[PDB]
C-alpha cells in the first residue's frame, strides 16, 4: 500500500510528480493548493508547518500530522544522490533508519561529512529542521566523534 | 483478555471505541478528521479542543481519563521491539501509558538512559513531572 | 474534643468516600452547600467524584459558569472541607493522608493531589517545589515549604 | 455576652456584614454583598479584584475608603476562634496597625511558632501583606522567634 | 493663604474650600461625588486624578500637584504625627515636609526611618524623587535615637 | 525695561503665548491657553504632554518645537531658583549643558549636593535624555570641591 | 557565459530578469515600488511579503531560489574592490551571493577578520547559522594586516 | 551635475524642496513644506518620522529616500556646525563615515571628546546603525 515509485528521486521532482504523490497518500482535496503554490521536489522537501496551514491551507492540526506523516515516510526512503555528494544520507541512516528523513535538511545548508563536526545544537534546529530534541542530541553526540 | 492493537487501529476501529466509552457525540469529528490509531494515541489537548470541538476541559478530562485507560492496556509488539511497555508497567502500572510517545521518538531500552527532562516533557509528551523524574532516575540506573 | 463533625452544620454523610462519588453525589453535596443553583451545570459536565477532587479555577469559571472569584472562593472554601475529611483507601495505599495530617489536619485536603501524580510516602523524598505546585496543586507557598521540609527529613533509611 | 466590644468577625453571617456596610455608609453595595454571600470569613479575606470586579465598586477612590473602613474592623477584631497561638497580640505589640494581618496569617495555617521560617515572598503573596515597610517589619522580628 | 490648615482631619468641605481658592472648582463636583476627605486628598493618585476624577489633561495634573504640595509643605500634622517627622523632614529641606503623610500613613516615625530602603520610599511612601529619596535616606541613617 | 536673558520660571501664561508667536507657533496658542501653561510647565514640558494634551501629533513638529525650548532654556535667566548658580557651572562645562538648570534646581540639586548625584537620577528626575551629557556631567560632578 | 553587472541594473533589467524566471505577475509592483539593482540585492522578506505583495511564505521561498541564483552568478567588480567574491567563492560557491551584503557594510578582505557574528547576521544579512559559523572561521585564518 | 558642499545644516525648507525635486521624490514636496522640514530636520529624519508624519508607507521607497539622503551627507559642508573638522577625520577614516557628522556635533561631540565615546552613545545618541561603522568609528578613535 506503500506510493509509488519507491524509492523516488524526490529533490528533482516537478510539479506534477508531487501531484501523483498527493493522490496516492489520499491527500487530492489538496492537489489545488500545491498546484497554484507550484509545489516541486525542493520544496515539499522544505515545507514547514506555517507554509501547510497559511500557504497550502490545511487548517488542521490533525491534519497536518497526517500530512507529516506521510512526509516523513518519503523522505526517509528518498533517494538523495544528486544533491548529497558526501552520502550523508547513510551516515544519518547507520544511526537509526529514521534519521535518513533529515538528509536534505543538512544539505540544504551546504552540510556534509567533513563539516557536521562543527554544526551546533541551534544549527540543527533553526537551519536544518530537526525538532525533535532526542534525534537532535543523537545526531550531535555522533557527529562530534566521526 | 487479549490487549488491542490500538496502533494499527485503522478509522473504524476508532469510532468503535468511541461509542463503547460514550462519546458517540465526536465520532462525526474523529470521522472527518480521519482519526486512526496513531492519531489517537498521538492526540494533544490543543487538537481536541480546535480540531475534534471539544470545548469543555472538563469533557477533554474525561476523555483522557479513558485515553489513558486503553493506553494502558494496549498491545505495542507491533512498535515496541524492546518492550518498553514492561519497563514502564514494572516501574508503575501507570506508567504503560507513555509506550508510544517513547517508541514515536525512536527510543527504545538502549537509549533510554540519554534522555534527558526537556525531551520526556517536549518530544515524548509525558506531562506530569512526578513521572518525568521517576522515569527518568530508573533509566539513569539500567545503565 | 472539638468536633464539630457531629455538628448539624457539616453535610452529611461525613467522612464519604468521594474518590468513588458519582454524579447524584455530587448532586447532593451542591444541595447542603447551598449551590443547587450550579447543580445544572455540573450535571451536564458530568463531574463526579475524581473530577470534583480535581476541579480547577479555569474549569469553575469557564466549564461550570461560576463567573464570580468571591463565589469560587465560597465554593474552594466547601470542597477543601470535603477534602479534609474524605475517605482516600481505595486510591492511598502507602497513607499519604495520615503523613499530611500529622503535618496538620488541614494538609489531608491535599492527599488526592499527591496519589493523582502517582505519589507514594517512599517517593515523597524526592519531591521538588515546582512539582508541588504544578503536578500536585499545592498554591500556598506556605503550605508547599511546609510539606517540603517535612519530605526532606524523613527516614528512607 | 449581649454586645461585645471587640467584634468577632471572623463568625460574622451574612446579616451581620450586611449591618456594617450600613453603619460605614456603604448601603448602595448591600445588594452585590447580598448576592454574592459575603461573609465574615469572605470580607476578611476581600481583595481589590473581587471588590472592583465582582462587587462593582469601580472607583479606585471609593475602594480606598472602604478599605479605610476595612482595615479598622480588621484591626479590632476578635480572632479568639481562629488564632490558638495568639498572632494578633505578638502582631500588636510591634505596631498595633499590625493586627489587621492576623487573618492573613492564621488563614495560610501560620502561628507563632511557624513565623520564623516565613519569607517575604509568603507574607505577600500568601498572607497579602502589600506594605513592604510592613513586611519587612514583620519578618525582623519573626527572625527573633522560636521554632520547633 | 492658610496658616497651618489641619488637612488630615479636613472632611469633603474643606476639601471643596480649598479646590475653590486654588482656581479648581471646575473639579468641585468629581471631589464631592466621589467624598473626597483630607485623607484621600494627601494620598490621591496620579491614576485615581485620571481616571476617577476625570482630570484628563497631564499638564492639569502637574498644576493640581503643583497646589497639593504646597497644601502639604504648610500642613499641620500633628493628630497623625507624633514624633513631628514634619519638623525633622523640614529641617532637611522645607521642601521635604510634603512627604509627612505618606511616611506617618505607613507608620513610620523619627525612630523607625533609618530602617526604610529606597524601593520603600517609592512604592510604599509615595516619593517619586530619586533625589529627595536618596536625601531622606543618607539624613536617616545619620540621625540621633533614645 | 527689557533684560537679555529671559525669567522664564517667573513667565506668566500671557509671556508663554508671546513667545509662541515669535517662533512661529501661533497655531498652539490656544491649546497652551486652555492648558495654562506658564513658564514652570513650559521649562517641564515633555513629549508626552506636548503630543497629548497640547494635540501637536507630528514627531517633526515636536521635534522643531524642542529645538526653540532648547534655545531657550539654555540663555533663561534663572537666578530666582538657582541660588547656588548651577547654571554657569553647567555653562563652564559646556554653554549647552545651560539647558539642565531647571531640571536639577528643581529637584532640589544645588553645588554642594551635586558631588552625590548619580547617573539614574540625571535620566529619571532631572530629564538629561543624552547619555554624552549624563556622562560629562556625572564626571565632572564627582571631581567638584565639597 | 557574462555575469551581468547586477549593482548596475536599472529598474528596466530587474523587469527583464523577472520575466526570465517567471515573475512576470509581480513586475507592476516592482515598476512602483522602483526596485533596481541595488534594491533588488538588498531585499528582504519583509519588503516582498508588505511593499510588493508577495503573500505566499512559499512563492517568497521560490523567488529567493531565483534570488540566490542571480546573486551567486553576478559581476561584483564595480562595488568589490577587494574581491570579496572569489574569497567567499573559494570557500564554498554557494557564499558568492553574499558579496553585496559584506561590500555594502563597507567590509572587504582586510578587514573581514575583525567581523563578528552578530554583524554577520544583523549588517550583512546572512541568515544561516552555518553559513556565517563557516564564513567567520575563514576569516579569523586569514592575513592579519 | 552633482552639487559641491552643500550647506545642508542651514538649509532652509525651499532648499529641502529644491533637493527632493532633483532626487525624483516631488510626490512628497508637498509633506515636508506642510511639515516644515529644513536642513536640520532633514539631517536628522528618522524611519519613524518619514512613514508616519510625511506619509512614505513603502519600506522599499524610505530605503531609496535614505539612500539618496545617505548621498546628501556624504558631500555636505558642516562648517557652521563642526568648529573641530569632524567631518575630515570622519572621512579619513573612510569617505562613507562622512555621513555621520551631524549626529556627532549634534551631541557636542568633537576631535577632543571622540576618543572618551561609548558604543551605546554612538548607537542611541549619534545615530550609527551599522555594527561595522561603530566598531571602526571606536578603534580609530582610541588611538588618536
Amino acid at each position: 500500500e506503500v506510493p509509488r515509485p519507491i524509492l523516488p528521486s524526490v529533490p528533482s521532482w516537478k510539479e506534477a510528480e508531487v501531484q501523483t504523490w498527493l493522490q496516492q497518500i489520499g491527500f487530492s482535496k489538496y492537489c489545488e493548493s500545491f498546484r497554484e503554490q507550484q509545489v516541486d521536489g525542493d520544496l515539499l522537501l522544505r515545507l514547514t508547518e506555517e507554509e501547510l496551514q497559511t500557504d497550502l491551507g490545511m487548517k488542521s492540526g490533525i491534519t497536518r500530522k497526517r500530512f507529516f506523516r506521510e512526509l516523513t515516510e518519503l523522505k526517509t526512503f528518498a533517494n538523495y544522490s544528486t544533491c548529497d555528494r558526501s552520502n550523508l544520507a547513510d551516515w544519518l541512516g547507520s544511526l537509526d533508519p529514521r534519521f535518513r528523513q533529515y538528509t536534505y535538511g543538512l544539505v540544504s545548508c551546504g552540510l556534509d561529512r567533513s563539516l557536521l563536526h562543527r554544526v551546533s545544537e541551534q544549527q540543527l534546529l533553526e537551519d536544518c529542521g530537526i525538532h525533535l530534541g532526542v534525534h537532535r542530541a543523537r545526531i550531535l553526540t555522533a557527529a562530534r566523534e566521526m
